RNA sequence: GACUUGGGCAAUGUGACUGCUGAUCAGCAGUCACAUUGCCCAAGUCUCUU
């Protein structure tokens, strides 16, 4: 209820309802693919389960 | 003991694709008969001609 912009709400909860692992993961995403060519980027995410 | 991956054996189905039969419909072709009025040649009968 501090902010009502659903974009800002989603970003805030993704930033603060999440472990530092996911925070750093998404930060690597944003610093890697901020505004690059969508055709240029082609990446894999490997997880356990 | 969780976690992950892969494979195999099952059954219960679905989605379609062709093959055959029948029916329906659209789509083309080859004809044939035959009234009507015309045209050009062949041979006939007759007026006239003679």
């Amino acid at each position: 209820y501090d902010d009502d912009d659903d974009n800002v709400n989603t970003e805030e909860v993704i930033m603060n309802f999440s472990t530092p692992k996911v925070q750093r993961f998404l930060m690597s995403l944003k610093v890697s693919f901020a505004d690059k060519d969508p055709k240029d980027i082609c990446c894999l995410v490997f997880v356990e389960r």
